[PDB]
């Protein structure tokens, strides 16, 4: 099972950060908006 | 952007699909329930 697919829904809900994710990749659109710097 | 998105959600959508996916993966997953043998 892969341990990120938590983050990838909790992405994927937020259109900004779903939409993002097709360009630069989830886990770098995650960081954009839920990371800290 | 990942072309088999569309596919993960259709099995994510199918709780058999979508335990068996943790197991042998996604792909492999998908055929076993509508892939034709
Ligand atoms: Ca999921
Ligand atoms: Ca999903
Ligand atoms: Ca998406
Ligand atoms: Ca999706
Ligand atoms: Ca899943």
């Amino acid at each position: 099972p892969d341990p990120l697919e938590p983050r990838r829904e909790v992405c994927e809900l937020n259109p900004d950060c779903d939409e993002l994710a097709d360009h630069i990749g989830f886990q770098e659109a995650y960081r954009r908006f839920y990371g800290i710097a």
